[PDB]
């Protein structure tokens, strides 16, 4: 996801968490955070470079289908096993079990990220593709790729048209629900039986790559408000998930 996305899920997060994990993330954070998760949701893009190791790790690709196993396709271009975002939830979350030889500051804002990362459906897509980055299409009148879209576009343009640029808006709406609409739903997004389940996830999102992101699109399109006010709701879905997961995920942890 872009900013907007990653914080919102961070948000979310945040007031979810029991006591012990409030306590380790305020120890964890640094100072210029002031307490904020949110703040720094977006650390790990802006490592990928300084950190180049750290890019593959952001996504999943899969074949051309609607399918993800982590042994097949857990892994980078090389073909090193277990260097996708799975992987690395997989890896920052044991390192946080310890709250070494690992900074656990990062290990935190990497599984923070991550577990927002691998909710985007576009991030376990298809590498013919590149995660519908080679998609160009048009959202409503300027061009955008297909993966910008689900990152970016269609939050950013609920923000505005329908939240009236008020962030907090989403965020509060989305809470709402959680507690209102989707409390069965989110009892069983939380559960885990192992520390964390990021197969379960990415399956999710593969599936819903299928069926509502590549769904309907070709190059060349343009993407308006029929394909914006459809799959709003999935957005709004997987931006819960993600924020109840990390939640959830986090107070395992450090519980
Ligand atoms: C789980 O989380 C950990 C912690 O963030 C990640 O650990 C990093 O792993 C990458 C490799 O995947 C490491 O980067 C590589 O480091 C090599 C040498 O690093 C030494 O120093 C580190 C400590 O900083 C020690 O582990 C040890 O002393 C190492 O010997 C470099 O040689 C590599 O660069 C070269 O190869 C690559 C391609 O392979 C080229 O692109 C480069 O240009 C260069 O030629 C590379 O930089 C990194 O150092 C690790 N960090 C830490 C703190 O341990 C795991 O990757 C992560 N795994 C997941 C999520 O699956
Ligand atoms: C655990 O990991 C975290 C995250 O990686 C790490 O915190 C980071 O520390 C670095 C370096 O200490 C911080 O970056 C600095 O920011 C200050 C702002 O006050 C700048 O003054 C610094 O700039 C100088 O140093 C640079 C060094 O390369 C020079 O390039 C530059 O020209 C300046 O001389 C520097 O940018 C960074 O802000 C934090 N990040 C976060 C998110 O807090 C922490 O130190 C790690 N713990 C360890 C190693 O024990
Ligand atoms: C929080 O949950 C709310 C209740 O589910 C939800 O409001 C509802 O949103 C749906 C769209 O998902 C609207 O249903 C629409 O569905 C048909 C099918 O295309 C449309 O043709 C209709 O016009 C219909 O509006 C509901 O009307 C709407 N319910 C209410 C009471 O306003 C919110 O969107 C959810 N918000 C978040 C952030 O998750
Ligand atoms: N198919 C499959 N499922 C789950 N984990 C896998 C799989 N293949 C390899 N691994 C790795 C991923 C983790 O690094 C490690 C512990 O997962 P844990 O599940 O915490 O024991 O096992
Ligand atoms: C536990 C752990 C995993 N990893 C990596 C190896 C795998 O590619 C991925 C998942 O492995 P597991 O959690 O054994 O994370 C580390 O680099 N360091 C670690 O301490
Ligand atoms: C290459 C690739 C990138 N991505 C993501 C990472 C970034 O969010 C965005 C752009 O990455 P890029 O600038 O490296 O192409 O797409 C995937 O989801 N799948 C892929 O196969
Ligand atoms: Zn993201
Ligand atoms: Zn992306
Ligand atoms: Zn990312």
């Amino acid at each position: 996801w872009g900013k907007e996305g990653h914080e919102i899920i961070c948000k979310i997060a945040q007031t979810r968490l029991d006591e012990t994990a409030a306590k380790a993330v305020k120890e964890l954070l640094p100072e210029s955070a002031e307490g904020d998760l949110s703040s720094l949701c977006l650390w790990a893009d802006r490592v990928k470079f300084r950190y180049h190791w750290s890019s593959p790790l952001h996504y999943i690709n899969t074949p051309d289908a609607c399918s993800y196993q982590y042994n097949r396709d857990c892994k980078d271009e090389s073909g090193e096993k277990g260097r996708c975002v799975a992987g690395a939830i997989y890896n920052y979350t044991t390192q946080l079990l310890s709250y070494s030889e690992y900074n656990l500051t990062e290990a935190l804002l990497f599984v923070s990220h991550f577990m927002g990362d691998i909710h985007q459906p576009l991030h376990v897509s298809y590498a013919s593709d590149k995660g519908g980055n080679t998609i160009e299409v048009h959202w409503y009148t300027r061009k955008a790729n297909l993966h910008h879209i689900w990152d970016s576009n269609i939050i950013e343009t609920a923000e505005a048209d329908l939240y009236n640029s008020a962030l907090e808006g989403m965020v509060d709406a989305l809470k709402k629900n959680i507690t209102t609409e989707w409390a069965d739903q989110v009892k069983r997004w939380e559960t885990c039986t192992k520390t964390a389940c990021p197969d379960i996830y990415a399956s999710e999102g593969i599936q819903a790559a299928c069926d509502w992101a590549y769904k309907g699109v070709t190059e060349g399109d343009t993407l308006e408000d029929e394909y914006f006010y459809s799959r709003l709701p999935i957005v709004y879905q997987r931006l819960a998930q993600g924020g109840v997961r990390l939640a959830a995920t986090l107070n395992r942890i450090f519980g």
